[PDB]
DNA sequence: GGTATAC
DNA sequence: GGTATACC
């Protein structure tokens, strides 16, 4: 089971409109069984619909999705979009959890893996308030545990956990980090941006031993579509300034 | 300070 | 067509 969290810079009607960009986006999503897409600025699900038309042109049940409402304090809004292969997994529940874009949490049943039921917390943090936000994920964690009696939780997204947004000294005041409950599959040494900058913005965190035991070592990593598709830096950036981070459960 | 979008 | 962001 392959899972990915992908921040697609301003996914919307414009981006999905360009048959080329769309082609690539589609190709990327298809690698996965469950993919979280962030930075969905689609008031009307017009772009999300385009995507699903492509994904499901050969069959209408290749992919189902769960999308959250537009999240944001003022006029700027983003949605959390969960795309999934209905034949490998099913939603058992979902809920909207201090945060700019409050985490959307989804619960999945997985028949084909060691771990059977697990939750995914999605987070696209605010750059300027990343520290506060990654730390609050500790609360969300506790929240999920209380509600669902579930220990197996994968927390992933464009957490902005590096460079200017989370410094070396700042990591100590982040509970999701200091707690040995959590294993950070994407190290601070990974490069997850398509730009020149070398930062580990996108991450995947896992709690619970069933899950932790279901992760295939050496499987979690950024997915550099530039290199994989021998795309030009300009083409690459046109798709997104971030790379998908992925993992494989067994 | 810049770039960029949605709406 | 100004406002509200995500980055550099
Ligand atoms: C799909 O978007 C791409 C990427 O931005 C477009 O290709 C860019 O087009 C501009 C304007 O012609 C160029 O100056 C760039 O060189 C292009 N990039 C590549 C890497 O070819 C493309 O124009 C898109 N299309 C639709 C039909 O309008």
């Amino acid at each position: 089971l392959k899972i990915a969290a992908f921040n697609i810079r301003t996914f919307g009607e414009t981006k999905m409109s360009n048959a080329t960009l769309a082609s690539y986006i589609v190709r990327i999503v298809r690698r996965y069984d469950i993919v979280l897409i962030q930075e969905v600025r689609d008031s009307h699900l017009v772009a999300v619909g385009k995507l699903l038309d492509y994904l499901n042109q050969d069959d209408p049940n290749t992919y189902h999705y769960v999308v959250s409402e537009p999240l944001g304090r003022n006029s700027y809004k983003e949605r959390y979009l969960f795309l999934f292969r209905p034949n490998k997994v099913s939603v058992l529940d979902t809920y909207q959890y201090s945060f700019s874009r409050e985490p959307a949490v989804v619960k999945f049943s997985s028949h084909s893996t060691k771990v059977k039921e697990f939750a995914i917390v999605a987070l696209h943090s605010a750059p300027s308030d990343a520290v506060a936000e990654i730390n609050s994920l500790y609360d969300v964690y506790l929240d999920v545990q209380q509600k669902w009696h579930l220990n197996d939780v994968m927390l992933m997204g464009d957490f902005n956990a590096d460079c200017s947004y989370v410094t070396s000294s700042q990591w100590s005041s982040i509970r999701l980090r200091t707690s040995s409950t959590f294993q950070w599959l994407i190290p601070d040494s990974a490069d997850t941006t398509a730009t020149s900058t070398n930062c580990a913005y996108d991450r995947i965190v896992v709690a619970g031993s069933l899950l932790q035991s279901s992760v295939v070592p050496g499987s979690a990593a950024p997915f550099d579509f530039q290199a994989a598709y021998g795309l030009s830096n300009e083409m690459a950036l046109a798709i997104s300034d971030h790379y998908p981070v992925e993992v494989t459960l067994t």
